[PDB]
């Protein structure tokens, strides 16, 4: 086993949360310190506060990946006199990465969302608000049919053609070639292999890079056509089935033993039937019309404002707010999808979800 | 036969004057009212005045189809002790649905400037301002050689290859497939393409799609550099016969039935090209220009802008921004021929009230 | 006896406009070019003294590559130097117009006069601003006439890629068509690559070749980007040399009497970045790039300080050291109007503009 | 053994935060203040190497002329330059303070400090950007003690004007009062001046030595203002000297080993503004004050363009040369400090942090 560096850690974080699918204006990525150092211990937070900060400190982790942006608003000072400035000292004195992993947690396949649907049972589930859709492009290569079966593999193999429940997708078909070679008119003809295959922008690099390794030629021609066909929707929030219909009263009882919180606020009439549920971890004022549009019986998310509130209840849609908190399923379920991939790749790292509560709120 | 509800209505005006062809940050749509009700009356109207709406009231319309925006400026109040906001409670206490349908229905073709151009016997029109082209996409789909022939005819039935004077347009490849099920597989496909308008891609792909094998379909969009018919503000076309500055002036207020107009220009000036633009179209003499213009018609033109126009050599007869008039009969027969062959009763009419604020003197 | 029209029109096929940024003040500026020219002046700035070489040389067109008028104005003072500079264009019928970044991104331009002023080796862009686009035609032919049409293709441009010319892919299949009961017939479907500018004439070529009036051909925009143009040059020394001698190379190969130095004299210097003009924005691409050394004009004191925590040395010989462009263009138009048989004489200013005297 | 605050404050009596342009990043940046504090570092940049002398003199504030932090921080990157120095101040301690344009702007600030170098006589503030508020101060009072209330106001510093001190009118009258009939009493309504600072004070006296409890006076706003102060000098050489030599005094004077002259070497020159730091603002207003002369740094192309133009010329011996406030500072700083009798020692950064070095 190898003790890997805070970049080697990072890179495999971001395998499954990529900074592209981060919304506009977001703050994102190493936030405080280094990672070109020895890394045996990562905590995964919520917020980083003083007491995750000591958390980490007694547990030898050099990196904390935090959900919410240590440096929201740019620095235009550092009192170490205050609360806040005492967070970055303790974090810059003791050596103490910070990376953000925002948004891009709140976007992606097995994040926030999803960790929340899944807490509170939800089939069927889609995106509420799309907010990104990878760009595809369809790679057509020309290769000899002595190397053909070779340059599919390469492709299919680095992730090219793979669509839905189907992988490995490509179409190849038999034709012609010319050229003329040039200084360094004589006409030249080959058949060849015209072999085409989709992929999202994304995977450019790495397919292409894979394709020309395969591929028998030193100047290799390939084309890359932009097509109107989009990637999975990805964006924030879920949207899916209860088991069995509940009124919003019992489904609020629910969402407390479900998400593990005393207390919630409820818009609406607490006999009335919830069958389909909306959820979107974190401040979700933003897409109560999503929300309802997309037929939510119930829409489940933070920070609910007065307005907004009275908005909802115009659309006819009903809310429980257990609070912004609820999304610190994403210290253990980050931990776990992280552990899983330092452990098949070799790596002697540790990974932690801290334990601590940073819930601002008490119902009484 | 049976009463159509709104929505029904506004789908069949819709399908001829598309939303998205509007300016961005034009105000339309459904402004007041619903459109989920019976309509037995439909009135078309320039502009929504209280007596259009007295006389919608006296027809017994319930929704007023408007060229010009009721709302343009967001409210911020209702003043039912003002005019205006005398008129917005008018509408709400009888029920009427205003609708508006502005610079669609100045891009669309049928629309005010064509309008305006045949009214003045202009030959072989041209867009003035383009703010549309529809874009062409290639459709590229995978089928086993079983059904090969079935998809291109199911394709070619939707109108895709339609290129000149040849219908049914596809060509077709045989090749190759491989795929993984989550093993090496093979099949043995024909990649068929075909060209469509990108409004016909929904259509052709259902027909694509429902009269394919796997209905889990392998397809792709290509966008084209290749462009379809160009729209936009305003038409620039040709008279009949070259006539002087002030014979043209003078058909022009025959033409658009206007009791005075406003010349810029010397009057012996020989015109034959003519650029026409309903509406406010002072933004538009330079391309007026640029595009051989000896005239250009339009409303609302102001002192700089004339000013502007002489410098650049183009002469300009402003007839009034109400010349849009002739929105209110052309839409009504497009309106009437549409609700007409889908056998819906309801009586489309055209405002009668002369809402041009200016007199002549 | 040209117009300055026709002059324009071939200095324009060397420094599209294109290839210029964001808000820059291209083209013409004063005057009109419908006007019988027989003398073109070079210059960077248009000060009052080349506008009177000018009128001694009996030029009545200075092609400058600093916008005479670069801010809108909203006034002409007669009583103010400025307004005297313009005053004399226009009273002498003088024509400015304008080349400023489309000179500094073209070939030939201002930065790769001087990396060879400087002698570098192996240049490449510092700063990507412009690709051009690649498009994928595709047309269906007979295959009686695949050859012809694949031919004419070749011959007018389509398929020139890297060492490589007249490159097409053919495929046979079947074409459908119902004539205004489908019809069928066995095809060639081709393809080849044309960059964006070829496409009138290789369209053109295609379509006189086909056998047919009705040609069903499609253009596909593509990803592949043409060449890469950009802002300054990055490329190395024949040999390593000390800070110092670089800084000393930099005033012998660009004849200036002095120059700011940002480093250590003492440590080795072999990649070099150089660009034209203001580059203060640039500073972190040089670095990023590997330079060993930055030369650029108008170095700001706190950008010094960045450049130094960069670990990026900065020769600054001036912003003026872009005067190489004036023989630059001056000799490639030249050539550009003596091809085309015109009886027209390019000078380039013998002015010295720049304002600062090292001391 | 004082606290950073109380040092600070002091510094403040003579750089007031008020005296800062628009958006100018002041005050304390890194750590804290309530910490007992022994040395001082004044420096103009803030570099690895000013902390470095920090950390071995055992200073715990540093207060520079140039923010560290000046853009917002998006992020604190230990393993860049910048990070690092940031990574340091905060390992050990050291808070660091900003004063920028105040210090450019206050009397005996970097301005004044260039002038005094460069040896200027009668110099007037170039770019006003304040003017203390005066206000007229009147007040009611009984006959026999009007002589009290007077004094009163006087000694506290009001109607201190020019070379008078002690300036008041007072009309006598008739003031009506009905006590919670109207009564009426002989009074004296007494005015005088005062500058907006002297306000509580001035009211505190006149206050304790009216004869009343209840005391009736009002503060007026006046358009009278107070000293103006600004961005740089403008002044007089001792004797007439080329624009030549001038450079070398400004050389010799600033001890500078290179400057970039802007006009001709040989023409005269008498009157000189001078402006710290980047001055590329103000060269019309430096021509308009009848400047013969202009020193100021980080000079660009076509500002000096400009300046030629207006017939303004340059000598631009960097931005570094306000390093002179380094010592200027401490001086200042320790005098108050003494004064106060506490026992903290100023020191003044050693180190050169100018960017540049001439060839
Ligand atoms: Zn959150
Ligand atoms: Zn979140
Ligand atoms: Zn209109
Ligand atoms: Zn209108
Ligand atoms: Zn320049
Ligand atoms: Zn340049
Ligand atoms: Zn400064
Ligand atoms: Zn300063």
């Amino acid at each position: 086993s190898k003790i890997p560096n805070g970049h080697e850690i990072i890179s495999l974080f971001e395998s499954m949360y990529p900074k592209h699918l981060a919304m506009e204006g977001d703050k994102i990525g190493l936030q405080i310190g280094a990672l070109n150092k020895p890394v045996r211990h990562v905590l995964i937070a919520l917020d980083v506060t003083e007491e995750v900060v000591d958390e980490a400190i007694q547990l030898g982790a050099n990196v904390i990946i935090a959900h919410h942006p240590l440096i929201f608003n740019p620095l235009k000072a550092i009192h170490t006199d205050k609360a806040y400035g005492k967070i970055i000292e303790k974090c810059i004195k003791n050596d103490i990465a910070i990376y953000a992993a925002h948004t891009n947690v709140d976007v992606a396949k097995g994040g926030v969302n999803d960790l929340l649907a899944e807490a509170l049972g939800l089939q069927n589930t889609e995106v509420l608000a799309p907010t990104y859709a990878e760009e595809m492009k369809k790679v057509v290569v020309f290769v000899p049919v002595t190397h053909a079966e070779e340059v599919r593999k390469a492709l299919g193999d680095a992730g090219a053609g793979h669509i839905g429940n189907y992988s490995h997708c490509t179409f190849s078909s038999e034709g012609t070639g010319t050229f003329v070679p040039q200084e360094g008119g004589q006409l030249e003809r080959v058949e060849e292999v015209r072999i085409e295959t989709i992929i999202p922008a994304s995977l450019q690099r790495k397919v292409i890079k894979a394709m020309v390794t395969a591929h028998p030629y030193e100047e290799v021609a390939y084309d890359v056509y932009p097509l109107d066909n989009k990637g999975e929707t990805l964006g924030l929030g879920k949207i899916g089935y209860l088991q069995e219909e509940m009124t919003l009263g019992q489904f609020a009882e629910h969402v407390k033993q479900s998400l593990d919180v005393k207390g919630a606020r409820v818009v609406g009439k607490l006999d009335d039937k919830v069958r389909k549920v909306a959820v979107l971890g974190g401040d979700g004022n933003k897409y109560i019309n999503q929300a309802k549009f997309k037929g939510a019986d119930v829409y489940v998310t933070g920070d609910m404002y007065y307005h907004v509130a009275h908005d909802a209840m115009m659309l006819g849609l009903n809310i429980v707010d257990p609070g912004h908190n609820v999304e610190k399923v994403m210290k253990q379920g980050v931990q776990k999808q992280l552990q899983e991939k330092v452990d098949a790749k070799k790596l002697n790292v540790h990974i932690h979800a801290s334990q601590l509560h940073t819930d601002p709120f008490i119902f009484v």
